[PDB]
């Protein structure tokens, strides 16, 4: 009945993560002046350079070069003995206005809440019993190990850390019922950039002691886990010097981390009418919404979209075996209790607000009571 | 027992798909010369540009120039009139070494059977019976309906269809012992780029008749089923000049539309040493191994890798409940007949013989014969 998961997450510096962040910077900025701005901002990052590519239409006057560079600097490149400084890197530019095609075929002349979906796809949202925030313990521990490492260098406690880092969770879990059980920590995997003084000795203990230990309960650990610290043995080169980051490239780190299920939609550098990020936000809500009020243990919510049309064309509900309702019930309590239009998915998660640079590391789910992590009470 | 699953795919000329097809190209380009070249090739396509961003280390010579602009003149990108031109478009070349600290962790001095992982990841395999080549069914379509329009187009059948198409597939599945059964298509959405004078009336009719029909049994389509063809009503503004594009954004069209599972690794721009790739097409060899081999109906395996590591940290099956044998029994099958290590899956696999452009486009999985797409005949 026992099993193996892995999950990984990344830290703020990993290239492809700075780009989720500049593009979700580039959407805040254009939101804090117009919250109908229609924002698709793509970011690449190589050594020195921050290309934004993509199409906005907006009536902000937003600063590019200021944003991006603000964003960086937040993360912590400041320096080129880091191999990145937001002071003197290139800052290029390649945005146009959204293509008239689209707007006219999504949202001009019509009314907020029957607009369509800003393109097709499909997206699905998950919520598992097996942690209070409803996510798989294997992701949750990932990302709170990179945010450990953020912590300590920001603190001065382990000057020697630079900010790019990835992390990798292995746990053993029960099956029960449909629902899984935690029982405890298979491998650990940290991989974090470093100066070129400290030695390889020091920097396992550390990750051990303060990081390891700080982050994972002591139930979870035993004289069988196997740690991975440093296994490369050297990384002084890091962040977009490297490897090349681009926006949407840790989709699996924004989400669950492979439980679940994923559409295949990024969600950074996006408004609300790009179904793509809004109903992944709102199938989460759904799904969180489901377990925690108590018809299942765990489930998979499927929506899908054709670009142009409001009401989504499938809706799909997995309980795994934790409901005692069938699907055809749990989608009837869905339908008289969510309505999954982008138009009213937008009033109800708030999602003109300028928020989303906060979403962009340590996943998108599971953390700081967003308005799609506070369930709705269903009527049934 | 029965419920809706969708799964979509692109085009050729999709902007993400140009890219994942121009990084292979380069990838292929420096294989020709040096089959140990090391290759993290990004591209990003915007209006008239295609730029290169990664890391290259390689004893070939490529002309990266004539390298791209062939890729996009194979696509159909050839006149300003259809808003991309390989003859005239720029192309911008960012690329550098590979990182000399990954180097050092990976590959030097190293026997070629003990090479690490080139990072650390999860990677998902599937198979599932629904289809002779193990796929699914709604991703089969989904793809079959974009190879349709570029043979049509390519045919002078309809010269009003452009490279960019997006299609869409829904369909209605009867439960049958954790086997999925596909009973009928739901909803169909196709997306296609044309030309200015061809009207919406003569599109949506064509497209019904000539691509849909042409593409998807009878017996699958009924009166109830839903078509949005050409549902944003004007798609002439289109290819990187409607939305920017880039390498690994369509993770789940290149795989299983959204069954089975996925670790976020993208696929194309790299060699064989980036497990995201190798690792991916080699648990999908194994999963069809099990599902050719009878002793699963449906299998997903999940493995992971530290960077400078040969051996997988973990390794999983799940059965679904088709399978008379454990997860432990299927486990121990899999550890007697392969070997997961990327030195070991580029023998099995011939994974340095410069054929990735070929997968770039319509899934990496479930077409022409590629070693991962032969089972191996399991000793038990
Ligand atoms: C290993 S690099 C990807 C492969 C790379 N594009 C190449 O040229 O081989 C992927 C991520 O791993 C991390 N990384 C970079 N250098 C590393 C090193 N020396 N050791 C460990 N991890 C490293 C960074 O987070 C980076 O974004
Ligand atoms: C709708 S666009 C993405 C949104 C876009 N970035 C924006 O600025 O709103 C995504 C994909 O849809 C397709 N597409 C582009 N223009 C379209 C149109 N007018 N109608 C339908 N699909 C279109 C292309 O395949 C494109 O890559
Ligand atoms: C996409 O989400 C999932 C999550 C979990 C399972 C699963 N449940 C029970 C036993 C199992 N053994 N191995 C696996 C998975 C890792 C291959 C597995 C399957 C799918
Ligand atoms: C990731 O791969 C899957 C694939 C299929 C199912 C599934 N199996 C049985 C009944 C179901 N109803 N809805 C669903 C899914 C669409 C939400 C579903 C679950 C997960």
């Amino acid at each position: 009945g026992t099993f193996l998961f892995t999950s990984e997450s990344v830290g703020e510096g990993h290239p492809d993560k700075i780009c989720d962040q500049i593009s979700d910077a580039v959407l805040d900025a254009h939101l804090q002046q117009d919250p109908d701005a229609k924002v698709a901002c793509e970011t690449v990052a190589k050594t020195g350079m921050i290309l934004l590519a993509g199409e906005i239409t907006s009536r902000a006057a937003v600063d590019y070069q200021k944003v991006v560079r603000e964003a960086v600097k937040h993360i912590g490149y400041d320096d080129s003995s880091k191999g990145f400084d937001y002071k003197t890197c290139n800052v290029l530019v390649a945005l146009e206005q959204q293509s008239p095609d689209i707007a006219q075929g999504v949202h001009l002349d019509r009314n907020e809440e029957d607009i369509g979906a800003g393109d097709q796809g499909l997206m699905f949202g998950y919520a598992t019993d097996e942690t209070e925030e409803c996510m798989p313990l294997t992701i949750v521990l990932a990302h709170k190990l990179n945010a450990k490492l953020a912590e300590l260098r920001r603190n001065g406690t382990l000057p020697w850390l630079r900010p790019d880092s990835k992390t990798q969770v292995t746990v053993q879990y029960m099956q029960d019922r449909g629902a899984v059980l935690p029982i405890r920590v298979h491998t650990i995997v940290i991989s974090v950039q470093h100066d070129e003084e400290v030695c390889l000795d020091e920097m396992r203990d550390a990750l051990k002691e303060k990081v390891i230990k700080a982050v994972v309960p002591a139930k979870y650990l035993d004289e069988d886990t196997i740690y991975h610290l440093q296994p490369s043995g050297r990384f002084v080169i890091g962040g977009p010097q490297g490897d090349a980051g681009l926006t949407g490239r840790k989709i699996i780190v924004d989400t669950y981390g492979g439980w679940g299920a994923h559409g295949g939609g990024a969600f950074s550098g996006k408004d609300y009418t790009k179904v793509d990020r809004s109903a992944a936000y709102a199938a989460r809500w759904v799904a969180k919404s489901l377990v925690k009020g108590g018809l299942c243990r765990r489930v998979l919510v499927q929506v899908s979209y054709a670009i142009g049309v409001s009401h989504p064309l499938s809706i799909s509900i997995f309980h795994y075996g934790t409901s005692q309702k069938s699907e055809r019930e749990l989608l009837e309590i869905v339908k008289k209790n969510f309505d999954l239009r982008p138009g009213v998915i937008v009033r109800d998660l708030d999602l003109k607000k300028p928020i989303y640079q906060r979403t962009a590391a340590y996943g998108h789910f599971g953390r700081d009571s967003f308005p799609w992590e506070v369930p709705k009470k269903l009527k049934y």
